[PDB]
Order: structure tokens, then C-alpha cells, then sequence
């Protein structure tokens, strides 16, 4: 019950409530169920009310909002077009629980396959991370379709500039191995603290 690590924004989150389980849209992939378990990392106790944002690329390593090929890190991240494909945001229920349907994340390059979040409670911007994968997982995914017609290299875990600055091993998503086989189960437990005003946003 030790406090996750908080990880970089990054440039491509879009502060607009989009407030649903399903997030896939017209993507295409490998459907991923990812339940998140919040608790106040003083008490152990589940976080209830606290909203919860994801956003992640999709397979060609595409962000919603920034389609145009060349996305350039600037100060002012406004998004280019409308579409808000794999976004969406969950309240937390009486047991600190969100679940979202998803796709497997896309890797692009220089960087691993990872899946944002953003936690606002009590009107503060509480914790930022990021969700990463177990090195087997990310394999077998990779050897299946569409993610098999994708010919750059994977950046590995442990290549990866945020997982090591950030401490990303703690931020590694349980996947069900019994679900490698309808859709891919995973869960991961998160310790916060919900009186923290995080910095690691872009804007
Ligand atoms: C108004 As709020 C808790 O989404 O920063
Ligand atoms: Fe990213």
C-alpha cells in the first residue's frame, strides 16, 4: 500500500469530460478491460468520487485530437481535430473502482506501449501516471493483428526514458493470463494522495 509513482503528462491530454466506460470508438485492436482500485495511500481506504482520465494511442501510435502525422512538443498543446477516440473518464465507486473497456495500447516511436491517467479529487489535480505492461504481455500482443502489421521497433520497458526517470515498475498492469486466450483482463492497484497538487502536467 506504498505510493505509486506519478509520471509525466505528456503533451497529449485533453481536460474534457467524456464520461464513459467503452472508449474504443472506430479503433481497431485487442480489446483490453482495465479495472483501476484507488486508495488514500495514509489509510489504505478506498477513494471514493475521485474522477478518473485515460488516453493512449492507438495502434499506429495515433493520439485523438492530434492525428496530423507530425505532432510537434510545444508549449501551448491544443488539440488540431475533434475526434476523442480512446479518452474517456470514470467516477470512483464506493470501492475506490473505475473499469474501462479499451484496446491495447500502439508503441510510436520512443517510446513503450503505456496507457495515460490523470485522478482529480477534491478539485485538485491529486495524481498523474501511467499504465505499463509486462515485457511477456507486450510479446504475445505484438505477434497478433493489427499490432503485427506495425514494422518499427518496440521500445522496451526498460529502454524507455519515462519508465526509468519515473519508476514505472510499480506502475505495471496485472493482466489475467487466463484472458490471453473474448478480452484481455487487467488490474491494477493505485495508492494516491488525494490532498496532493500534482505538477506533471504539460500546461
Ligand atoms: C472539477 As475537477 C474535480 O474535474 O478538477
Ligand atoms: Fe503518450
Amino acid at each position: 500500500c506504498s505510493l505509486s509513482p506519478e509520471v509525466g503528462e505528456g503533451p497529449y491530454f485533453i481536460e474534457e469530460d467524456i464520461i464513459r466506460s467503452n472508449i474504443v470508438e472506430d479503433r481497431i485492436g485487442i480489446r483490453l478491460n482495465v479495472t483501476l482500485n484507488l486508495v488514500d495511500f495514509n489509510t489504505c481506504k478506498p477513494i471514493k468520487g475521485a474522477k478518473v482520465y485515460i488516453w493512449q494511442p492507438d495502434y499506429s501510435g495515433i493520439y485523438s485530437g492530434f492525428m496530423d502525422k507530425p505532432r510537434v512538443k510545444r508549449e501551448k498543446m491544443y488539440p488540431k481535430d475533434p475526434r476523442r477516440f480512446l479518452r474517456g473518464t470514470q467516477v470512483t465507486n464506493e470501492n475506490g473502482t473505475v473499469t474501462f473497456e479499451t484496446l491495447f495500447p500502439g508503441h510510436y516511436p520512443g517510446r513503450t506501449p503505456h496507457i495515460h491517467y490523470r485522478i482529480h479529487a477534491n478539485g485538485n489535480v491529486a495524481h498523474i501516471g501511467q499504465i505499463f505492461f509486462d515485457e511477456s504481455t507486450s510479446q504475445v500482443i505484438q505477434s497478433k493483428s493489427p499490432y503485427n502489421q506495425v514494422h518499427s521497433r518496440r521500445m522496451k520497458n526498460e529502454e524507455d526514458g519515462e519508465f526509468t526517470y519515473f519508476n514505472g515498475k510499480k506502475s505495471i498492469i496485472n493482466i489475467d493470463p487466463q484472458s490471453l486466450s473474448d478480452s484481455l483482463e487487467g488490474i491494477l492497484n493505485l495508492a494516491i494522495n488525494p490532498l496532493h497538487r500534482s505538477n506533471l502536467m504539460w500546461a
